[PDB]
């Protein structure tokens, strides 16, 4: 092990980074070395054992804990460690396989006092808390002091409180920092390897930042130079953390600006982040990771400024002058506790341990922790979302500003956050899921897998199914297209993807840390956000699509003055709030998804849309058959699938839907009149908020077109097909087509549409995210494209590419003529397909497809 291991150390040091943690195989070999240590290797072997092994239920941890338990029990011996030392080290693995040996040690007069100190600061006790109470009740004195210790919150009070004065050096990034900037798509493969992945942070050049190697390595040396001023760094920007939920963005920042975690290799916590505006998902990820995120005016903060931050006072001052630079308020006072605990998650878990111990010993109620603020007189009614969250909490409704913990009915996970989520789950010592349903897809890496992705394909499914989750297969297609067909109406959920925007019920997307917690405990912490109401009125004009309406939201918000495009001092009524939509209650559920999905680009924390029962009834009747069919096909964890089917059947039998009260409170109400939308609306190159009417950008030359995000359904493809079929010959553009699911692909194939795409010269990609994410295939450098995908951030679909977001029907026209069409032209082409609109926009209903029902009829409920 040793020789190969330090060759690795050297390879990595040459590149300036830490070595990867030991794996199970290496840990096993290490065990042998500890039993018979070669001369002169004592200190190395001890460091590897102590600092270079993942904690929790990682496979290497299993091996490490087993070895140590044996040492502590005399069952094994090493000249380098004593039983006392083994117990001490066991107390450093935070949870999982180290707890049993630690509890057993309480029955040993020698080790007990040490085991007790270790358990006293162990948070991940979960059900093991009872094992400890039982020993105390049987007369164990050391068990008693552990209980009292938990009861007194020693684990919390022994941690340094948040200082009153923080002196930090400003690392300032002007404009908007989205998570792609911090953690680029093409580098998604290295996310689980924190130190390596961090090298890509801000690798693309932008104002005031100097990448050590443009397009490959970020401003590591610029960062290092700033660290020499003697103060810790703070990340500072006008708009921070918009876009993708990838925790890797946070991991990277903290790797450079955070603090080490004792005995946990290659992962950092803490830190400070300041932005004019901070996207809600990013904010959560930062607080869960132990950082302190603060929304404040940053115009007076400059690259390299040394600064004094006073959390309790809410002031930022120049360090040399004492001048006031800005003032602020923490979003909640509980943040102070979160930082002290090392993050919101550890806080919740630890606080619950103390509470549990306080009730066992018959004590009052802790006064050590800050409580969430109280909400005033509960006179008025509730909005749809407030009722949904309320019901998930056993109450009629939850008010904005309140802290709550909704039950998680559905949890989604995809393959680019999956590996991180899996790691976070290991850190939380999770061996089984408590959420009602956890589904894992393989949509982001299936088309052009790297070797590491292949390992992901062969390993993540089991990790998920063994915990009771449902797993799809590479080639099945996009997460949301499947996940949405597994949802229960009016319920609450989350997912490791920013586009987890349930078209029925409500979801609050999150980073891998919180997704792990929600999967494991079946619950999610939530500071209830405010809502913004968007109301559609009237009838759609000719040739207008649902997608145009999605884009009209930012458009009208800009007209009314609730949204601005300029990044400095950006205004955005939607940021951090729940977007609630009404006015289109008869939309098919997948149509509803187009609107709810796009709430992500609004920077909304979540979304609801009011729908009638019929379209949901149709959807569920179709989904029941799909799920039975999945069982017949052999899919991941049958029991979970079966229970979900029953849940759907129960609802169909008594179809009830929640509804907003007429007197609900909203932060703002936006009315949009469909009669005023006469021409298609696009999102102009590189900003999802920059909505413009077709007439404003008509004539722009187009190189490449992309059709097929989770924003599309089979109807969009039929539409594009009919348009292409009408104008035979090869296209002047490069057209990419990517059906969201294999069910979609198969039906289009059966209907003859692949011949149509084939003759046109189009590329048909396998079911999955394809170009939408930009992590595998990419558009040509500097190309101008029109895309039905969700995000046109700089460098996403391609390097230096300019991307217009539009509807599928408009995109098909553009692909045909090589440029954005004029409103008149657009209407001429589409008029043609409207004649057969009934045939074109037929949705997939699995209960009407024999190949599906036949397999469903063959299933016996276990
Ligand atoms: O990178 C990821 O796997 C997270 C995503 C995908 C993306 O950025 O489209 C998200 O939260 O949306
Ligand atoms: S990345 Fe995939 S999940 Fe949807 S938003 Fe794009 S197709």
């Amino acid at each position: 092990m040793l020789e190969e291991y330090r060759k690795h150390v050297a390879e990595r040091a040459a590149e300036g980074i830490a070595p990867k943690p030991l794996d199970a195989n290496q840990m096993a070999a290490l065990v042998e070395l500890l039993k018979n240590p070669p001369a002169g290797e004592e200190e190395f072997l001890l460091d590897l054992l102590t600092n270079r092994v993942p904690p929790g239920v990682d496979e290497a941890a299993y091996v490490k804990a087993g070895f140590l338990a044996a040492i502590a029990k005399g069952e094994a011996k090493s000249p380098l460690l004593t039983p006392e030392k083994a117990i001490e080290l066991l107390g450093t693995m935070q949870g999982g396989y180290n707890i049993h040996p630690l509890i057993d040690a309480l029955d040993d007069a020698k080790l007990a006092p040490i085991a007790a100190k270790a358990l006293s600061h162990t948070l991940l006790m979960f059900d093991n808390f009872y094992d400890v109470e039982e020993k105390a009740k049987a007369g164990n004195e050391y068990a008693k002091q552990v209980m009292q210790s938990w009861a007194d919150a020693e684990w919390f009070l022994n941690r340094p409180a948040l200082a009153e004065k923080l002196t930090v050096t400003v690392f300032k990034v002007t404009g908007e920092t989205n998570t792609d900037d911090l953690s680029p798509a093409p580098d998604a493969w290295s996310r689980p390897d924190i130190p390596l992945h961090a090298l890509a942070m801000l690798k693309n050049a932008r104002e005031g930042i100097e990448p050590d190697q443009p397009g490959v390595v970020g401003p590591i040396k610029q960062i290092e130079a700033l660290q020499q001023k003697g103060f810790p760094l703070a990340y500072v920007g006008d708009v921070v953390g918009t876009g993708s939920s990838r925790k890797s963005a946070t991991n990277s920042v903290l790797w450079f600006m955070g603090d080490d975690i004792p005995h946990v290799p290659n992962k950092r916590g803490g830190g400070l982040c300041l932005g004019g505006k901070i996207a809600p998902i990013f904010f959560n990820t930062m607080e869960d990771a132990g950082a302190l995120p603060i929304e404040v005016d940053v115009s007076n903060l400059n690259m390299g400024d040394v600064i004094d931050v006073y959390p309790y006072k809410g002031e930022v001052r120049n360090h040399e002058t004492g001048e006031l630079l800005a003032t602020f308020e923490l979003k909640t006072d509980v943040l102070i506790d979160e930082v002290r605990a090392g993050g919101r998650i550890p806080l919740i878990i630890g606080r619950g341990l103390t509470t549990k111990a306080r009730e066992a010993l018959g004590l009052p109620h802790s006064d050590v922790f800050r409580q969430a603020k109280d909400v005033a007189e509960s006179d008025r009614g509730f909005s749809l979302a407030q009722k949904m969250v309320g019901r998930a909490c056993g109450v009629k409704g939850i008010r904005p500003g309140a802290y709550c913990e909704p039950k998680m009915t559905s949890v989604g996970s995809q393959d680019t956050t999956g590996p991180m989520t899996r790691d976070e789950l290991k850190d939380l010592a999770c061996l089984g899921f408590s959420a009602d349903l956890v589904m894992q897809s393989f949509c982001h890496t299936a088309a052009y897998p790297k070797p590491v992705d292949v390992n992901t394909h062969h390993t993540l499914p089991d990790f998920i199914m063994n915990r009771g989750g449902v797993s799809l297969r590479p080639g099945d297609g996009v997460i949301h297209s499947w996940l949405n067909r597994m949802l229960l109406p009016d319920t609450v959920g989350t997912g490791g993807d920013s586009h987890t925007r349930f078209p029925i019920g409500i979801s609050f997307p999150a980073g891998s840390g919180l997704v792990a917690f929600a999967a494991a405990t079946g619950v999610m912490p939530l500071d209830m956000p405010e809502s913004v109401l968007v109301r559609f009125k009237g009838k759609m004009q000719p040739g207008i699509t649902l997608r145009d309406l999605v884009h009209a939201i930012p458009l009208y918000a800009i007209k009314q003055g609730l949204l601005t495009v300029e990044k400095k001092g950006k205004k955005n009524i939607f940021s951090g709030r729940i977007l609630e939509i009404e006015g289109l209650p008869d939309l098919k559920v997948e149509q509803a998804f187009e609107l709810t999905d796009a709430s992500a680009e609004r920077s909304a924390a979540g979304c609801t849309i009011k729908l009638n029962k019929e379209p949901i009834i149709e959807y569920l009747n179709s989904n029941i058959v799909l799920l039975k069919w999945m069982i017949a096909e052999g899919y991941g964890d049958r029991r979970t699938l079966e229970r979900r089917i029953q849940g759907m059947e129960k609802w169909l039998a008594n179809p009830e839907l929640l509804e907003a009260d007429a007197d609900a409170e909203y932060a703002a109400v936006i009315d949009i009149d469909l009669a005023d939308i006469k021409e298609p609306i696009l999102c102009a190159p590189n900003d999802p908020d920059d909505a413009r009417p077709l007439s404003a950008v008509q004539g722009e030359k187009i190189d490449e077109v992309f059709i097929g995000s989770c924003m599309t359904n089979i109807g969009h493809f039929r539409a594009a097909g009919k348009l292409l079929d009408a104008h035979k010959g090869q296209l002047p553009t490069r057209l990419w087509v990517a059906p969201p699911t294999r069910m979609d692909a198969a039906q289009l194939t059966e209907e003859g549409y692949y011949s149509v795409f084939g003759k046109s010269g189009a590329r048909i990609e396998i079911p999955g995210c394809s170009l939408c994410m930009g992590n595998q295939a990419r558009v040509a450098d500097g190309a101008t494209v029109v895309s039905t995908s969700t995000r046109n951030f700089p460098n996403r679909l391609g390097t230096g590419a300019n991307v217009f977001l539009a509807s599928a029907e408009l995109a098909a026209v553009a692909a045909l003529i090589g440029k954005l069409p004029t409103p008149e032209e657009y209407q001429t082409y589409v008029a043609q397909v409207d004649k057969t609109a009934v045939d074109t926009y037929r949705y997939l209903n699995f209960n009407q497809l024999s190949q599906y029902t036949e397999k469903a009829d063959g299933v016996i409920f276990q």
